[PDB]
């Protein structure tokens, strides 16, 4: 039984005391609420904030039997007696508390909704929907897994609801989330000590929530561009000459290639035994200076594997010992433990001593010449109970462990090289590590097509709640004896489609897609070149992820927010806000049905043009490409297609409108800077260019324009070829500024016509130079 | 009657007085003559001659009927009654004097040996054996000419025998070559005017002849690298608009692009009444400065066309007259004569007035942005007889103009741009213009069949007689109605294989590979790739024609001295030491007969292996391709295709060698610079890589290594994959410096092996970083 009995109003923190204990709640935005229990006693600080200390000014009102703390959307109503908190945004109800609060263990109940429908907790193949589920928090490696899943490499202790809020679980320990399983109208979470809090968060649609989740949790810094591009990996190259023989591959096999990956035998020949060495080989990497500064040369990065563990066995041993740079046990000595890769300790990355030592390893290394970092196992894989780190026991800073590896490591390299952007490639991480740049990938998915199949609901899920840059193991990465072809096709054709285009596999089987056979690579270099000619559309998404955390995939349920059905879909998304993508998931499959969203859409391939009133779109497949429809009002920008994004230029660009008069206004931008600068966004140092078609009866109107400061070698004029699909053949002529321009209607692709009409293709073709001023482009018939 | 009366021997030159005049004889090497009748007189300077001063001591001994000037190698054997020189190399009689010199006109008569056959006069379609045929010596047009002419844009006073000499009238004056046709044992020299003199050249072998013909006459400097690329050119661009749409057209189509080259509407908007206005139409090119600066960003060069007229309509007419300029009449007047464009007159090169003039205009144009310069019409197309020139009349110095012309250009851009290459495109010059950098191209080709056909030939007659980059319009230039696709396929097949790859024609039907259907595309796009892969193939060949004057095509005949019938070939050519050519010449051929020397070949594009012990090869012919043979023993090295020069980069090498055991021994060589210092070979700027096979019947064995001082940029280690075509099945290990390596016997496409052998290809690949020091890989069975 708990009751209201007393409530302090400052500042501008409200500070409730029951029957029971205190509870601070703290606004940490308009839309965002912190609510404390035990706000008594010394617990561990929130990890999920980005400002754990900010508290915006609120409004609290008193009544007979209850109370009221409202911010600009979201409203606390606090019912006395019995005690219980629910929240409402304007004045519907979002989320009540049950019991709320309860006791030694941490426990927080709440009523679910009927109907309601619930994303949420990370990473799980379990289906969109996760209400009827019951799984524990506790990151948790599940090595091989295909098509289910209750518990994996990166639990997040948040869910969305079709209620349009996030609730976050602000608790890094080991835990449990019971969604309505146990009790149908019950929502519960668990943990096993740690911090007892949560924070909810509103909006009034989707992206709104985004926006205001990221606004408090932390918004992703832009990464280099080169993030975008090619990778080479598998596990693993052997030698220093196998890595120069797979750069020296991608040149001769004509594919785009940005940056190689190295896992572990960089440090030793074994996959047993040598883990914390954290140094070169020399054996097989004899010369890695030149190594890295000969792949600078030609515009390939080196990314190396470390991981969380030092094994005893490894050179690194004593010396970590001596810095009191490891986990202990209660006694006060090292905790070393049995991986499987030998007896080792754990890197205490919450210690000041562990921190300054791992972090000065970094860098040592970073100034050899590695240009990025991967960080693998950082659940942690395995992680004994009775280990101690500086601000508590394993069990109750587990699900952080990950998230504070990557800010030492961001912190580290932003103090190495404040003019370049971290590129950190982790496994584990908690609500918020987005904010020190975490790539997350899908960890250890098996070579099978049901491997392949989860990867559309693992991405959104972890898109939804924060990691626009979640990918997978192009491919598949675990087991098998044979490259199962047409999967392999199938996985590397929707890696074009999603975050970041890393084949990655263990080396019996060839991961790269330059060490495939004849037709496999006929198939996949013009695809891996598209990546590159999108780099425009690719990084303007991730600018807009910058910007308000909307997610580079999005889900089809974003079509319709009205329409809840839509949430169970996890085989349509949406790559950019453009492009609706179904990629196929099964070997011999001869069409798919598409269920897109009510409009018109054009086939990405064929141009062909559908138009649809709600009934899905039915097209056949082939082995060269997956189903990819183009939204009308669509602007798709390329440039032409370089081997590195260290040659980017966009001094070239042909941008792609698809016209059609249900769309009588559409805008379009693309956002340019010099895909390195850490600050380029906050200093303005980049080019945004805006196009806004307007599409009536008689005639279609083109505005483009730039804004920002510009940036060191940005282009002043670009030469642009804007092709106009589904044009009519009805435009008689163009105005561009003013100036009239006649329309050839023949020859369009044999004679440099600066606007032409081919019939047979319908699409118009303008050509011009698009410089720093305002430029207007009419066609009237 | 003419007999000898005295001589005088100093010095170093023979003086000879006969009852009619004197003779003067010098050696300008061990290997060439120069022997200038009526030596008493004044009359014009050698043109032939790079160092017209030089004299080298010979030896003169004298006899009761005979006097002997006596070089190195040559000698001339001066019979004294009658008078008549001949000449021997050994004891082997060249050529001999018949009447030799008459007066008043200048006539010189030799005889001709019994089936002695005699190539020369330049470009002429005659048959490569032009004994039997008189034609004039006057530069003049033929346009539209197609598989026959006896007089063209470019004709040579010089002749190459079977004999192993050349013969070279050095006289600019309008004359006429009469090759044993008037008089079956007669070759008879004519020319109204100018110098008395002959120049005889002798040599051991054929590439001898032309290493001792260059040494006189001039080398040709290397050409910047750009030159080697892709040019975008018609008749004409009309607009900046217009040129900025192609170079984007280039772009948007994945085509290589180096240049572009604009025509006479840079100038003015119609073909007739502008010329000599030399400055930009600002009507139709309104911002020329940026839109170079725009292309230059994009790696983009711009060439310029200019013309030796100045017409009267034009803007500068003016001011030529007022600077005296232009060539004048005999009253002193400039004079100005009816040409195709207008009434104008002609630039006065040979005065130091026309000179400053021209020169001025240049300098200012260059340093606008203008990378190189075509020079048109330079025959002088129209050339009055009247005309008065600072050092003779029009017929006098008229195969001169050219010549000079390329002298005054070359001698501004060296002292504007000391660093930079002249790019000097022309029409017309004179027997040793190469060294001032002329580029010729075989003037206004009809768009036929013939036309094309005609082309080996004309690039044979040419390169034999110093002129390593003569080249054609490809696909043709001269009328036509509708594009005849399946010839210009075949004559951009034909481009790749040939010095320069300028496809260029009047613009009612396109000449640009970008503006073609896409079937033609499909077919060209690799192809240009490929002229771009092999870069360092071309670029070594032209720095070999720099050091020895070895031309970049040489005839069939070079592969057997022996067999003078082989002089008659004219359908099959060698590119480079490595590649025998058999360009396609007419509609709908389904095989062809090569006549491939004995030994052993490889299909360039299937690698099928022949051998033969004389007779032809028969091979059937496709669209995509014309029949290339690889000779055994070649190494034919690639880098990555890039889409410009400006981003060229051997840090990644793919070297293919052709093995045989009937070649024991073979070499390679690739020369790397700068690809832009004038000054890269004096200096010894460069990176020349050597490689050596050794062939036995239980070893392959390849020596590699690195000479010359480096230059900026110049990478320390290549990645490099050597492809053995051939390779025996038999080779179990392979040393590299020493450390054995074992050879992968599968998978060899599809693991980064390090040697790895492909059984159903029959290749053997090899993945080693090649670095400064030598490197020694040896396979053993
Ligand atoms: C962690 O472990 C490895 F298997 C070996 O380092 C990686 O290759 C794998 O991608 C990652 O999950
Ligand atoms: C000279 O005249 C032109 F026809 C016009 O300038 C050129 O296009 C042609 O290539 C050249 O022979
Ligand atoms: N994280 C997981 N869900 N792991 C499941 C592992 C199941 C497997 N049979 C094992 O015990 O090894
Ligand atoms: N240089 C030449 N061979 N020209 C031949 C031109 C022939 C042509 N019938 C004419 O008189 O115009």
């Amino acid at each position: 039984a708990v009751f209201y009995k007393e409530h302090k109003l400052r500042n501008d923190g409200l500070v409730i005391t029951t029957n029971q204990g205190n509870i601070r709640l703290q606004f940490k935005s308009e839309a965002a609420i912190e609510v404390l229990y035990r706000a008594d006693s010394k617990q561990l600080p929130s990890f999920a904030l980005a400002q754990p200390e900010s508290a915006i000014k609120a409004q609290l009102t008193e009544t007979e039997n209850h109370l009221q703390f409202s911010g600009g959307t979201l409203t606390a109503r606090i019912q006395k007696r019995p005690f219980a908190i629910s929240y409402y945004r304007d004045s519907e109800l979002l989320l009540a508390e049950e019991s709320g609060f309860q006791v030694n263990k941490i426990n927080f109940r709440f009523y679910l909704s009927p109907g309601e429908k619930i994303l949420g907790g990370g990473q799980r193949i379990l289906g969109m929907d996760r209400r009827g589920q019951r799984f524990p928090l506790y990151n948790r490696a599940h090595y091989g897994y295909s098509d289910h899943s209750g518990q994996m490499y990166f639990g997040l202790p948040a869910i969305m609801s079709s209620k349009q809020y996030i609730l976050v679980f602000d608790n890094s320990a080991s835990g449990a989330m019971d969604i309505g399983k146990t009790e149908s109208d019950i929502l519960q979470l668990e943990a096993k000590s740690g911090r007892s809090a949560y924070i909810l968060v509103a909006g009034n649609s989707y992206p709104s929530l985004i926006e205001n989740f990221t606004q408090v949790t932390g918004r992703q810094p832009l990464p280099p561009r080169w993030a975008l591009g090619s990778f080479a990996s598998r596990f693993g190259y052997r030698s220093e000459a196998e890595t120069r023989a797979t750069v020296q591959k991608y040149k001769t096999e004509d594919f785009p290639l940005d940056t190689i990956v190295l896992d572990l035998y960089w440090f030793g020949k074994d996959i047993k035994g040598h883990m914390g060495n954290l140094d070169w080989d020399k054996e097989n990497f004899p010369t890695p200076l030149d190594m890295m500064a000969d792949f600078k040369q030609q515009g390939v990065k080196t990314v190396l594997i470390t991981e969380p563990f030092v094994l005893t066995s490894s050179k690194r041993w004593d010396d970590a010992v001596k810095a009191k740079a490891l986990a202990k046990d209660p006694q006060g000595q090292p905790k070393a433990f049995e991986l499987y890769f030998g007896n080792g300790g754990i890197i205490d990355v919450f210690s000041k001593e562990g921190s300054r030592w791992f972090s000065s390893i970094y860098k040592d290394l970073s100034k050899q010449g590695v240009a990025g970092w991967w960080g693998d196992l950082g659940e942690p894989e395995m992680h004994p109970e009775d280990t101690q780190h500086a601000i508590g026991d394993a069990d109750t800073v587990h699900n952080a462990y990950g998230h504070r590896w990557a800010e030492m490591l961001y912190q580290q390299q932003l103090d190495q090289f404040p003019e370049l952007r971290p590129f950190i490639m982790m496994r584990a991480g908690f609500v918020g590590s987005q904010r020190y740049g975490m790539i997350p990938w899908t960890g250890d998915v098996s070579r099978t097509w049901g491997g392949l199949a989860s990867q559309v609901e693992l991405a959104l899920q972890m898109s939804l709640l924060g990691f626009g840059y979640i990918h997978s193991d192009l491919g598949g990465f675990a087991d098998g004896e044979t490259l199962d072809k047409e999967m392999y096709i199938r996985w590397l054709q929707y890696g074009v489609f999603q975050p970041v285009y890393r084949p990655h596999g263990q080396d019996h089987i060839p991961s790269e897609p330059v060490f495939q056979d004849e037709e496999t690579k006929a198939i996949l270099r013009p695809l891996v070149k598209l990546r590159y000619r999108m780099l425009p559309y690719i990084y303007t998404a991730a600018y807009q992820n910058t910007l308000t955390g909307m997610p580079l995939m999005r889900p089809l349920f974003f079509s319709d927010e009205k329409n809840p059905a839509l949430i169970d879909n996890k085989t349509s998304y949406f790559w950019g806000d453009s492009l609706l993508v179904t990629p196929i998931t099964q070997a011999g499959v001869e069409s798919v049905s598409i269920p897109a969203p009510k409009g018109v859409w054009f086939d990405f391939w064929k141009d062909t043009r559908y138009q649809t009133d709600g009934a899905p779109l039915t097209l056949p497949t082939d082995l060269h490409t997956i189903p990819v429809l183009v939204k009308a009002g669509a602007f798709m920008p390329y440039v032409p297609a370089v081997s590195t994004t260290e040659d980017y230029r966009s001094d070239s660009l042909e941008i792609h409108y698809y016209a059609d008069a249900s769309v009588p206004l559409a805008q379009g931008e693309i956002f340019e800077d010099d895909g390195k600068d850490p600050n380029s966004i906050k200093r303005n140092q980049f080019d945004l260019l805006t196009l806004q078609a307007t599409h009536t009866d008689n005639q279609l109107h083109f505005q483009l324009a730039r804004t920002g400061k510009g940036y060191r070698g940005m282009p002043e004029r670009r030469a642009t070829t804007l092709v106009i699909h589904n044009a009519s053949d009805q435009y008689q002529h163009l105005d561009i500024n003013g100036k009239t321009i006649a329309i050839a209607q023949a020859d369009c692709a044999s004679t440099p016509a600066l606007a032409c009409y081919d019939q047979e293709r319908r699409q118009l073709q303008l050509v011009f130079t698009w410089g720093r001023e305002a430029l207007n482009l009419r066609l009237h018939k």
